[PDB]
């Protein structure tokens, strides 16, 4: 139950994802990051109670009923990430809201919410962060930077402008989410087993 214990689990799961991700991602630095992030999310979703095997089958209204569990998952993601990386040592509650938006966007897209509407729902989810905070958290995601490297020189991204960035890079972000989905599911299943021992 301790965060250190969840981090050790996520680190072990990341080691099982990494060789397979390397078979298909030629940037090995990006492969290392993907394997840690997908492992951390798999653990966080499992211990937050997001039913990911049901999400991939769910309707949009069923995904929206689960919205508070995604926010809990984001807080656990950011706490684990502090142990494994150190870097997210700051306002944890703000970082948690940002990362929460990631899996919740993907959950709405998986459920069949049209990409542009899902993007607006993300804009809604980020309200309360300053455009400067939004810019700084977006710059910490290697998938967003890989799809939209102009993030690297934005000082200010409003929630609406963040949704516009997702839409402008829809095809690239769909390809990264499709790459990550099988590894997220594998990590979630391994987490559920390891947590339940
Ligand atoms: C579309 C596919 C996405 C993939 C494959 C992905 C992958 C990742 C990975 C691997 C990390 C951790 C990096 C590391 O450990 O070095 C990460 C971090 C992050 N991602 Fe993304 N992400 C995606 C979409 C998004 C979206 C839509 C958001 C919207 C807010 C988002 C927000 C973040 C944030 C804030 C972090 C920082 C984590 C922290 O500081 O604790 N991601 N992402």
């Amino acid at each position: 139950g301790s965060i250190e214990e969840l981090a050790k689990i996520a680190k072990k799961i990341a080691e099982e994802l990494y060789p397979e991700i390397l078979k298909e991602v030629g940037d090995e630095e990006f492969a290392e990051k993907l394997s840690r992030g997908l492992a951390i999310a798999g653990v966080a979703l499992a211990v937050a109670g997001v039913p990911l095997e049901e999400i991939v089958k769910a309707s949009p209204e069923q995904v929206k009923e689960l919205e508070p569990l995604f926010e809990k998952a984001g807080r656990i993601e950011a706490q684990i990430a502090q142990v494994l990386t150190g870097e997210p040592e700051e306002d944890l509650e703000k970082a948690a809201k940002a990362v929460a938006a990631g899996a919740y966007f993907g959950a709405l897209v998986i459920a069949g919410v049209p990409f542009e509407e899902a993007a607006k729902e993300v804009a809604k989810f980020l309200e309360g962060l300053t455009p400067e905070e939004i810019a700084r958290f977006a710059q910490r995601c290697p998938a967003l930077v890989k799809a939209a490297p102009e993030i690297l020189k934005r000082d200010s991204i409003t929630p609406e402008e963040f949704a516009k960035l997702l839409i402008e890079h829809k095809e690239e972000l769909l390809e990264l989410g499709r790459l990550g989905l099988p590894y997220l599911l594998k990590a979630y299943k391994m987490a559920k087993e390891l947590l339940g021992s």
